């Protein structure tokens, strides 16, 4: 007579989300000097989201366009978003473009960018259904990296050396030695500029060795782009590296995120760029892709890609925002410098020179787990245990008391 | 030789008086698409609200869209939503929906990672339904007898003898109302043998609930299969779309329904959805998802809503009746009963796939070479030449 078990009975208990409890900690903390530096997303001098300035004006252009209907995009996504968004990573003048060579696929982020190019690779790169080829990642990337590519099936997930504990800085030699070892066609995937989590990112002459040794080792790049435009606001200069791949004759892909440059977090607005050898393959490639979308997403949302191609696409509209872009870019790097100058002046033990030479929003900061517990247990400042920081979480307000609470730390902890 | 050879150099090409019955969307007299005036209304208050920000939804989605249109599917006073014992994961359509739960089927049902429970699908069913399993990774997708070519409905008989002869544990993916692409739904009595059968064999239903409003004009009848088998005691997924009914199809509005015998197997469940989800698209967008939860949340928009959804019912109903009519004034030969027999937006005409190239070379009607038509192509100005066009084709090839 009893009740059956549910056939859910042993599905079990994911394992926690440290830091959804991190930011939950952070909000039910009474302390009227708590710090969050655990945000994922950029944040005004006074805390706040900000909806750009630019995206608040064609939302409403959109909202009184009456003619605009909601049948299905195709499956690929709106045509004149691709376009503006792989001319914005390569440059209007790539000669990928030029040549007819590039694709673009309007993704569910750059994580749904990532994830379509993960199951096309699994697919049909180096042979067919070859789920064995490594799959290489920064030791570390950024955090959902793995799951990606696992979840499309690839079986040999390994690191590159990348952060070095000691310097504060890049490992150029491991990762060169790990870029040397690697089985030729494996795949790298490369975080673009502004690197999560580290903020540290190889310079131009850096990047000329990496793709020196993926070139003769036949290693695939995938870029990962979130940031463009986070390191200077200038939009062309910040994309240095995946052109200088372009140009040394590289195939590629790149999945781009607008959640960040344009604030779209929440629209999901992504595209993957497939640069291919010859034109023809471009429409074989895009022919799957079109395979793996429609049994995922069917075809993508329209409201972000609508507001991104109608920004990319108008002159007007692009001027004010890269304006806006280099709003988020220097209110990073005012803070930047500002954190820094206050380590110094406190004459903080060790040196500080990566704050400074790191790039866009998050920053290993080489605070140890020790110290971090401290900052978020006595200090009520609150990071996560690696020790990265986003600097959009420093304000005018708070810097001293970031920076006492840091110089604390780092005298009293370990 | 000459350059390094392309990586993608083995990449095959994947397989690929006018009247237009192969739409797949609503359209009006006029074939015309046709924005809800509920949805123009709610989207120009979201415009003018300019407290809304653009961080990113949870995980799961919008908590009152999940919500809401949870209580859409399992109806607001549902024993199972009082006992706390449902779940809601905002997905990328309906299609979205179906992905995600056949991802958890995949890894946590019937076994920890069986890929060999069996998969079964209508015959026919949702052209795209194989190829979300198949890529889900289950290697065993069957299906079960549904349209009877001759009598131009439902197989019951057949349905229920693959009922019967299904592996127990197996999962059956059941079009809730409306079936794309037959227009053919079991009755509510039918439902009840189907529902005995799968509760006797442990067979899981998974529901698919896109066109919930169409088959009758009426949100409360249309679900009332997915709500029975609630009452049944059944666990079960139910894929919602919000494509159809709210005429929402590029905002990509879905939510896939959970029901469970008890609320701690729904954190459970839950958990891993969350896992399977951040890796597919992190997280849901929030525009079309908030025009739903805005809609349905408001007893006022609720009714102009509905109001909307019985429009566009009611001028299918209107096309249906109208085509039988005058195909019946023709003297055309055949039964016509399954015209306004079936149901939702499709009609699968019972024309040989021979009697099709004719209305397409001949006469410049396009449909499919099952002979499915969407009902929503057929307009008073065309209509006259429509039912000749069918007329000539039955009587001739």
């Amino acid at each position: 007579g009893m009740a059956p078990p549910s056939v859910f009975a042993e599905v079990p208990q994911a394992q926690p989300v440290l830091v959804f409890k991190l930011i939950a900690d952070f909000r039910e903390d009474p302390d009227p000097r708590k710090v969050n530096l655990g945000v994922g997303a950029y944040r005004t001098d006074d805390c706040q989201p900000w909806v750009l300035p630019v995206v608040r004006k064609v939302e409403q252009r959109i909202a009184n366009n009456s003619s605009l209907n909601h049948e299905y995009l195709p499956i690929l996504g709106l045509a004149e978003f691709r376009t503006c968004a792989s001319r914005l990573a390569l440059g209007d003048d790539s000669p990928a473009l030029q040549e007819k060579r590039v694709g673009g696929v309007q993704s569910l982020g750059g994580t749904g960018a990532l994830r379509i190019g993960a199951e096309f690779l699994a697919r049909w790169y180096n042979g067919t259904n070859n789920k064995d080829t490594p799959v290489y990642v920064s030791s570390p990337t950024w955090e959902n990296l793995n799951g990606v590519f696992t979840t499309a099936g690839f079986k040999d997930i390994r690191s590159y050396r990348y952060w070095d504990t000691e310097k504060r800085g890049l490992d150029l030699q491991g990762f060169l030695s790990d870029l040397e070892n690697a089985p030729e066609f494996s795949i790298f995937v490369l975080l673009a500029c502004a690197h999560n989590p580290t903020g540290t990112d190889p310079t131009p002459e850096q990047w000329k060795q990496i793709a020196s040794v993926m070139k003769r080792r036949f290693l695939f790049p995938f870029f990962d782009s979130a940031y463009q435009g986070f390191a200077s606001g200038n939009l062309e200069k910040d994309a240095w590296a995946i052109r200088y791949f372009v140009s040394e004759g590289f195939e590629l892909f790149c999945a781009q995120s607008f959640s960040k440059n344009f604030g779209l977090y929440n629209e999901r607005v992504g595209n993957l760029t497939v640069v291919a050898k010859e034109p023809d393959s471009i429409l074989r490639v895009l022919s799957q892709m079109q395979k793996i979308v429609r049994v995922t997403w069917s075809n993508p949302p329209a409201q972000g890609a609508r507001i991104v191609a109608r920004t990319l696409s108008d002159p007007e509209l692009f001027h004010e925002w890269t304006g806006n872009v280099k709003t988020m870019a220097d209110r990073i790097l005012s803070m930047r410098s500002e954190l820094r100058a206050r380590l110094e002046a406190l004459k903080t033990p060790g040196t500080w020179n990566h704050i400074t030479d790191q790039i866009g929003m998050f920053s290993f900061t080489g605070l140890n787990p020790k110290q971090v517990e401290y900052l978020i247990n006595q200090k009520h400042i609150y990071l996560l245990p690696s020790g990265r920081i986003n600097m959009c979480g420093l304000t005018t307000k708070n810097l001293d008391y970031v920076a006492t609470s840091i110089h604390e730390a780092v005298t009293k902890i370990q």
